[PDB]
């Protein structure tokens, strides 16, 4: 990093630091040289044990953060690094050894640290040795402190300390229901974006109600992120990361206006966010970082959304756009699994036989809980990627994940413990209680493919291969051995529980499928075995 540079302020980190974006595109956290933000170090706060919120509980911290935010957010500042501390001595830091790049930050001729100090919103560090590194405008900082003292400002004031009371109904369903009608009736409410969870979900501060809420953008579907929950590991939807950054760079810590239309089961309010005359839902669609949802159809913003989506789709970009390690010995470790579903593209789902009892126990517990607390028919509008419970054709409830929301009557779900898919009406869906989520029992179904064989490209040929497998192993216990991973799901070999005959090899024997050769040494023998079968077919 250079000693001097001009950079754009992306976030105000409390009262003594900011995050800037360099011309190179990199982000840097910069602390203000020779000043300390207000801190509660030295005072007892047992009354706030594990409930202390620095922004609101530290004397003058809110005032300092707001002064900096209003003056700098989204602006270009002139920076000159004065010194670097290898490890901050502050009591609370993350991590325990945290470097601090300390600089003089100026804009329009105003030294930011000097301005904070003059208002008593920061204090000047005193140095024991004249050789200690300090701000290059140190004398000006001390002059500012004299003014703060003279005028009794901020931390130098003798007046009663200003108290800040801020309610927080973030992701709280019962509390959200209490506020919904009021927020809907208020029309456009002023708010400050405090956090951005993704391209479309944010945490907002509403000054008029001195309350914090979580908010989801209406009328669109924004790409979801990665997952690595128990039994569910996958990359995020395309451009989920860029969408988040788009929203962060545009609205983080900006004053915006929001219209609340409804709320979801998680306590998130759903509505429209307006920033400097623009509609965020429309902007995301315009930049091809989200798509229009059917909920937008009855909205006055529908035309703008369609126009944006039209231009985005024409560009055909963004949302509209394997060898393995060689090993000496081949795996060979067959374990009992229960094959539940065979897919049309010759893939299949299985459950671990060893945990079958755990799934049974969970289903009894969950279904008994559902029987006691029946989901309200039609009061649930699922969001893509959300977990839920779904009522299958057998009339029983199962854990599921929403994969696509076509309309209120057509919700595409995936039964996470079995592997089958179904299109159902929202009336046959309900919320999945935390007590029965993957936090308690992992998703039980795992997707696998046959190793060493090529899935027929010819529909009729593939259908015949699938029918054979369904007939031979669907809904039966088999032995499975993981051979290797792929760009998709893992490839395995299956053996019949009794004869222990290789299921995939059998498809080769019958001439239903061709062999897919692997180059890795561990498969030297098995590839010859498969190629021989193919020859004799």
């Amino acid at each position: 990093m250079d000693k001097q540079f001009v950079a754009k302020v992306m976030q105000v980190l409390n009262a003594d630091a900011i995050v800037v974006k360099l011309n190179s595109g990199d982000y840097k956290t910069i602390h203000l040289s020779s000043i300390r933000p207000p801190r509660l170090e030295g005072e007892n706060t047992q009354d706030k044990n594990k409930k202390l919120r620095p922004l609101y509980d530290i004397p003058y911290m809110f005032e300092a953060r707001e002064f900096l935010r209003k003056k700098l957010i989204g602006k270009k500042v002139n920076v000159t690094v004065d010194y670097i501390r290898p490890a901050s001595p502050a009591t609370e830091t993350v991590p325990a050894f945290s470097e601090r790049t300390c600089a003089t930050v100026t804009i329009g001729g105003i030294n930011i640290a000097e301005a904070l100090v003059s208002k008593g919103l920061a204090t000047v560090i005193r140095y024991r040795q004249d050789d200690d590194q300090r701000s290059s405008h140190y004398d000006e900082l001390l002059a500012a402190e004299a003014r703060a003292i003279k005028n009794g400002k901020g931390l130098h004031s003798k007046k009663e300390v200003p108290i800040h009371r801020v309610a927080d109904i973030s992701g709280d369903t019962q509390k959200a229901k209490q506020f919904l009608p009021f927020l809907q009736r208020a029309g456009r409410s002023e708010a400050v974006v405090e956090y951005v969870f993704s391209g479309s979900r944010l945490k907002l501060y509403l000054p008029k109600e001195t309350c914090l809420i979580t908010f989801l953008l209406a009328g669109i579907e924004c790409p979801r992120g990665a997952r690595n929950l128990p039994g569910l590991v996958q990359e995020g939807e395309p451009f989920s990361e860029e969408a988040t950054l788009f929203t962060k760079e545009l609205v983080l810590q900006r004053e915006v206006e929001v219209e609340v239309e409804s709320m979801d089961k998680a306590g998130n309010f759903i509505g429209w966010l307006h920033i400097d005359g623009a509609n965020l839902s429309v902007l995301l669609v315009e930049h091809a970082l989200s798509k229009v949802h059917f909920t937008a159809e009855r909205s006055s913003y529908y035309k703008s959304l369609l126009s944006a989506e039209e231009a985005a789709k024409q560009k055909k970009e963004k949302v509209w756009a394997m060898p393995v390690l060689e090993e000496k010995e081949r795996s060979a470790s067959y374990k009992p699994v229960f094959v539940t579903e065979i897919t049309d593209d010759l893939h299949f789902y299985v459950q671990d036989v060893e945990t079958g009892t755990q799934l049974e126990k969970l289903m009894e517990n969950m279904r008994n809980d559902i029987a006691s607390h029946p989901p309200v028919e039609g009061s649930y509008a699922p969001r893509r990627g959300e977990f839920c419970i779904a009522k299958f054709v057998d009339g029983e409830w199962y854990r599921a994940r929403v994969e696509k929301v076509e309309s209120p009557a057509k919700i595409h779900v995936f039964y996470i413990d079995y592997g089958n898919r179904e299109v159902l009406p929202s009336t046959r869906l309900g919320t999945l209680s935390p007590a029965f989520s993957t936090r308690v029992l992992p998703a039980q179904a795992t997707e696998y493919a046959f190793a060493f064989i090529q899935v027929p490209q010819d529909d009729d040929a593939r259908t015949d291969a699938v029918d054979s497998v369904v007939r031979d192993i669907q809904n039966t216990q088999c032995l499975l051995n993981v051979e290797h991973l792929s760009a998709g799901c893992p490839h395995v070999t299956l053996q019949f529980a009794d004869s222990k005959g290789d299921v995939g090899l059998g498809l080769v024997k019958e001439g239903l499928v061709m062999v897919e050769v692997r180059k890795e040494k561990q498969f030297q023998k098995v590839i010859t075995e498969y190629l021989n079968a193919q020859e004799s077919a």
